């Protein structure tokens, strides 16, 4: 499933991802337009051989398993294809652990490198929350 942005939105909002660990809203719909297009079928190889998968491209080196990534873990203890479905619970409850556990948000690329420092409350503007 494509999201659009403030179906998104609305749906991280009533996961309860608003200011989660102080983390506010608009943080987590830029941290998944940068990281998958607001796409929940997004897949990408990393150079180690991990793969990231879903809404949030959740790293199957740390926190899901698939079965074909040598020597990592599975801390959100869930299949990663289970991070691939049209209903965002399974990432946000994963993304939810992820976040409490040492650096953040910094855990993704793509809001360290691109949400980060910014004003990122326009993601959520003229949203129905
Ligand atoms: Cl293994």
């Amino acid at each position: 499933k494509v999201f659009g942005r403030c179906e998104l939105a609305a749906a991280m909002k009533r996961h309860g991802l608003d200011n989660y660990r102080g983390y506010s809203l608009g943080n987590w719909v830029c941290a998944a337009k940068f990281e998958s297009n607001f796409n929940t079928q997004a897949t990408n190889r990393n150079t180690d051989g991990s793969t990231d998968y879903g809404i949030l491209q959740i790293n199957s080196r740390w926190w899901c398993n698939d079965g074909r990534t040598p020597g990592s873990r599975n801390l959100c203890n869930i299949p990663c294809s289970a991070l691939l479905s049209s209903d965002i619970t399974a990432s946000v409850n994963c993304a939810k652990k992820i976040v409490s556990d040492g650096n953040g948000m910094n855990a993704w690329v793509a809001w360290r490198n691109r949400c980060k420092g910014t004003d990122v409350q326009a993601w959520i503007r003229g949203c129905r929350l």
